[PDB]
């Protein structure tokens, strides 16, 4: 009965299992969010989500997790001195935007002065996997750049590595019906670009290590290199553009591509990036309003924006509960049809996991609705790079683990 | 087509949608060759077709697909010949049309099973 | 000797990388069986040159890109003096007005950026253009 | 009833209104396709159908269309 009398109205759904819950509770998961509500957290907490914008060197930046990953070097005696930058009043929740180089500089107590030796990396690779399996991750992505990692080891080695400790990580946890992992972790490596200094050969090397790495792993219930990346410092002289040549080898190799575009650029940098570095996904593209072309571009093409709501109002300040950087562009980008996710960035350094950033998602739009946040997994779930087979797969556990209110 | 894309904008109504670039097509006439006349087309946000796969290589299909940024690829028979171009093109999602009686007539296919090769729709929507 | 393979041509169900540690693993076997000559070194010293073939027509420039990602990860991989190394990458096969080294910069930069040595199949089918256009358009 | 029978494989069909068909309707929407047969050419032509290439300067070439339109 539940089926048939939400029959009607089906495809504009998220989801296949949401017509089978009563008028009531569709109705409830029609009204706006409320975050305040210790029901709604809950709630929240226990969907089955999905991750897409997760830096690996951005974990375990604060707290005890440090001292896990401290104790576990194959050289202690090699390790830096252990010093935490401090962090400004209310890091949380700011009340003042903050700059993008000290934001890097504040994840200098974790990456390459600490993953260098490979004990930290495969003990990071472990707290990392247990931390999203504890958010209820079905499917993450994780950014690295293994290059970084190197003084005797090859590069090389150090993705090896890290694809070993998450394939032993997922095999290990080997719980969820079919005999199939709790969360199932892919890379995309980082093409890092600097505003001066030596950083196009390590482009160049982290891509072709990116089209070594897709072609050698090619199980599909296995952890492999689905993505590159090409993030960093971003402005006028830096723009996606200036990359074509780089990157066409990769696109002889056919590998899914995402770039970073729009935190603090114009449209331009993000029609760069769209049609001219062919990215199948962009992260912070929140400039990308003023062009109403370009979106409309980006809506019909179904390149998935990535967002995550803790680092935007960290970096670029916003104004929460409806109190100039102008609105959050969740809302619109959702109206407008555009493929909109709601992701992590660096869990540690904004010291915030999926489920703080979804309910700062509905604080920063009022008028937010669970259904958007239904809406939001499936663009997540199609936007992701995976065989067919594993989205059909992941649509069905998805579908069948939301938790009734 | 810019023009008339912006003349007309009402979504109840006919309209003009997107370009197309046909004609006779070889080595020298590639789509790479068009990509400073299809920036303003790209600039101004508008659909873009190609014809590309009935008399040529997967190149041709590689340049429609990446460098002039084409939503649809017409005739693309030779697709199957790259296995890398065929898994962009899936996991892109861009659209292939294929004409079973231009197919049949223009390059020669054999039917009811009975060398051009096999006609790439059953693979095609395996992949 | 400088031997050149292509083990992409040689992946079916092992990967490229596989095929190329095979083979560096069996000449390195074969020069560590062979300690002949003075100061305990081996008698042949062999490195390999990966080889981007090119054809008149049909797919080719896929395998070229695999081929220069695959030889910037293996020079990256393998940095022991005294052991079997990829030390360059070739740009082999068809040639003509067409196929010429100049129609190959954009992939070939990131192998320039990673400093890798480049050498290039001019002068047996073309004119002393091309032989122009590998020295000076291609580096090598 | 039919649309609670065939529920679990909803996502596999184009088109979710066609998942309140009969299991020997599915199944015959299963097997190949007999264009010979007069009932499937009946059932192609009554097939709603989405056109996206089409040549207006090639249409009306021969027959008593070419007539019409001069
Ligand atoms: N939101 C962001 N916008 C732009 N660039 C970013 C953002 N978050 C991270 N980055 C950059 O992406 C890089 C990817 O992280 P990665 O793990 O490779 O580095 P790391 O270990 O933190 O070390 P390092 O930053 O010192 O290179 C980060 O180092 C930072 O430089
Ligand atoms: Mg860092
Ligand atoms: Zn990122």
């Amino acid at each position: 009965s539940r089926i048939a009398g939400a029959w009607e109205m089906l495809p504009e759904l998220p989801f296949a299992d949401l017509a089978t819950w009563s008028e009531g509770e569709l109705a409830w998961l029609r009204e706006p969010l409320d975050p305040r509500a210790p029901a709604d957290q809950r709630w929240v907490a226990g969907l089955p989500k999905i991750e897409l914008h997760c830096h690996l060197g951005g974990f375990a930046t604060h707290g005890e997790l440090l001292r896990r990953v401290r104790n576990a070097a194959e050289n202690p005696g090699k390790l830096p001195p252990l010093e935490e930058p401090r962090l400004p009043e209310g890091w949380p929740l700011p009340a003042q935007p903050i700059p993008l180089a000290e934001y890097m500089k504040l994840g200098n107590a974790n990456g390459t002065a600490l993953l260098r030796d490979p004990g930290c990396l495969r003990e990071q690779c472990r707290l990392l996997y247990r931390h999203l399996v504890d958010q209820g991750v079905c499917y993450a992505e994780v950014r690295c750049s293994p290059a970084n990692y190197a003084e005797v080891r090859s590069p090389w080695d150090v993705l090896a590595d890290i694809r070993a400790a998450f394939q032993e990580c997922m095999e290990g946890a080997r719980t969820a019906p079919g005999g199939l992992p709790a969360c199932h972790v892919n890379l995309i490596l980082i093409a890092t670009r600097r505003a001066s200094g030596d950083y196009r050969a390590a482009i160049a090397r982290h891509l072709a290590l990116a089209v070594t790495a897709a072609e050698h792993w090619r199980d599909e219930n296995a952890c492999r290199v689905v993505g590159v990346d090409l993030a960093g410092y971003e402005d006028e002289k830096t723009r996606a553009h200036y990359f074509r040549e780089e990157f066409t080898a990769v696109h002889r190799c056919g590998l899914a591509v995402t770039v970073h575009a729009g935190e603090n650029d114009d449209a331009e940098g993000i029609w760069r990036a769209v049609f001219d570095l062919n990215a199948r996904r962009l992260g912070h593209a929140l400039s990308l309003g003023q062009s109403r072309e370009l979106l409309r571009s980006v809506a019909d093409r179904g390149i998935g924006v990535e967002l995550c709501p803790y680092a935007n109002l960290q970096i670029k300040g916003f104004r929460l509960d409806g109190s100039a950087p102008g609105p959050y562009p969740l809302l619109d980008y959702l109206r407008e049809g555009v493929r909109v996710t709601v992701n992590t960035d660096n869990i540690g350094i904004s010291a915030a996991s999926l489920t703080d950033n979804l309910l700062l998602a509905a604080r920063l739009c009022p008028g937010l609705t669970r259904l958007d946040l239904l809406h939001l997994q499936r663009h997540a779930l199609e936007t992701a790079f995976c065989t067919a087979t594993q989205r059909l797969t992941l649509l069905r556990r998805i579908s069948s683990g939301i938790p009734r209110p």
